[PDB]
């Protein structure tokens, strides 16, 4: 493959015991780090805030500094691939885990994601649609061995009450083959991201900007 | 349904990116809290310690104090059911999540479990088969609303080096209908458990004893 | 050196930046695990729930099963002693850590505890004095080496709104001499405890029951 | 009240039960974020890696973007001040918490920091003095109310074995007066920092670079 230009996603699973299923497609620009995605529900109205599906709704679009391939891009490029496993531990006792798999077809990516979330309080912000936005975020990546990224960030939404809603997020990424030694010696690597989400009860339109950095200006 | 007498399990997923799949059956005694289970691999040798599959490898076998039905037993009994979502956060950066679903057929239970584990160090105790046993365990249960248990325990194995291997484990249990009000007013509830596991690279034989308690002698 | 029959406590530090200081005296039964304590404020009215000072307000009162001494008691008995370091990580972002020291004078314990708690939201149950009780509790103990206990429990209060207030609690205990081999080989050890607190803005009246168990 | 140009530190407490006490002096540039510090032990040779005292070894040196004062600096500037409470939760079960206070005398800061660390395994990198450097670091800051900062970062050292040593770090900062509205509305704020440490068993020589950012 070359760098990605387009992608689709089928994402499904359950939140508080209630099944959900979405699909759609999007595109992005793998040199800029930007991507956008449209999703539509296959099982009626979502009963939970669509914002809970971020960050889960494609780091193949993410370059590393000075136009280098991120390990994600490299793994797409030679076709050896990777999977991700993410955990979100919310401050109010909720948990959401996800598994991420991909199939490549030239410069197009097909994502299959499975999520399980539970323990969202009936009156907390996820079940009342009270999440309003996700804060700008710094992701910290380390490679504890040659085929794994352990990444972390503190994830916060703003909400309608003005109180933020917090979780600890950890993403373990497992590669089909060794990450290039030149990527492995620049640790830690950070990535600054911004997202937007417009949404109804049945549809999402998401956009994301990403930029990797070892150091700041 | 009545109380369970027998069960089978199909359990599958991936550990460090490597797929695994097991099935088998067992039985137990729902008044005593005891159950045993035999499992066999459908995909060759496990490349990870089988002990990592405990606690994941049926609280329907668990009575509450003085022969009362546990909420698990009650949910089987009227057929309204429940699911579980468990998270294990290991001290060395590994994570393992699981989703648990059941189907009842009279006094027989069919479990379908899906697990994703990742970030196990190549030289840590899971990938070297160095777990030797699981410590006796106290599970602490609360019901933050009428259809959910949030349970927790500190989970430790002994290992061949003599160092214990630790994780934080949280199990969120989501019920199809409200838990009985008489169960909901006895919080917290604790459960003392013991397990044994004999195993090879392709087969497991597990046993478990459980006893619920609000207070001790 | 005898098992403890009476004790004093001086506990101080700050909560959300506001200094506090209490002292008092109590007693208990080291064969049974029970003790009780009275504390009075030296700096005016407490600005936070006094319940936040539990569990921090003496495991020298705790025996082990079958009349054995707990490690806490043995270290009092030989004078070698120990310190505790405790951390409470609250679900709403607050943190409270404490440092515990003791002087023994025959059967009397003097505690000097220093505490820093911070980050408690102005409308949370601690700052609105809305905590009503602490749930009964199981403490899981391990000894990762011969002079250290690492213990954990999930700590929950009931509150006036009905919704519980939770924290993760880790207590590390460090001994001046090795723990006896016979205690070391019985792991985990669990301890079941119940507490009561009656309080006003200046005074606390605390009781506790505790009992070690390995199995039920 | 001027921005800081020099500072002293007295830092004490215990690690694994062993008391330690250091003092010294340093300086820095409050327009640039840099500061450096020298510390000397008053109680003999340290029995643990001196790296464990970082990050704990002065954000009054930290400016905010475009020459604005950080909240730390503004609270020095008006004399209203603040305290910090920090917690480090290590991957191997150790815990280290600290309490930070300051006295200001014109452009000079006096710090008094109290620390308790415990649970560090005898064969871990802290007790074998095997920590070699601290990774560069991004601190995420939020203000859940008008006098409080709640900050977090994942803290990692490199060690002689090649394997990193990790901890979760939460710092709660409490202000004697409200933070300015204009600082409050810019959340999150991030801070990028680099540190160096040269040390012997009795002496530390510490430098730090820091720079706030909202975006890159």
């Amino acid at each position: 493959s070359p760098l990605p230009a387009t992608h689709d996603l089928h994402i499904s699973g359950s939140i508080n015991g209630h099944e959900f299923d979405l699909e759609g497609s999007g595109k992005g620009n793998a040199k800029e780090g930007y991507q956008e995605l449209h999703l539509k529900s296959n099982k009626g109205d979502l009963s939970f805030s669509p914002w809970i599906l971020v960050p889960n709704i494609f780091y193949q679009y993410l370059p590393f500094p000075d136009g280098a391939m991120s390990p994600y891009q490299a793994a797409m490029h030679d076709g050896s691939g990777y999977v991700m496993h993410r955990s979100m531990q919310f401050e109010d006792g909720a948990m959401l885990h996800s598994d991420h798999r991909y199939i490549y077809k030239g410069n197009h990516i097909k994502g299959e994601f499975r999520l399980t979330g539970s323990g969202f309080p009936a009156d907390g912000p996820v079940m009342t649609n009270s999440l309003t936005a996700a804060d700008w975020c710094v992701d910290k990546l380390l490679y504890p061995n040659d085929n794994t990224i352990i990444g972390k960030f503190d994830w916060t939404y703003t909400t309608t009450s003005g109180k933020r809603y917090q979780s600890d997020v950890q993403t373990n990424v497992t590669f089909g083959k060794p990450i290039a030694a030149d990527i492995l010696k620049k640790q830690p690597m950070f990535v600054f991201r911004k997202v937007e989400l417009k949404h109804t009860k049945t549809e999402l339109n998401f956009k994301q900007w990403q930029k990797a950095f070892q150091d700041i200006a």
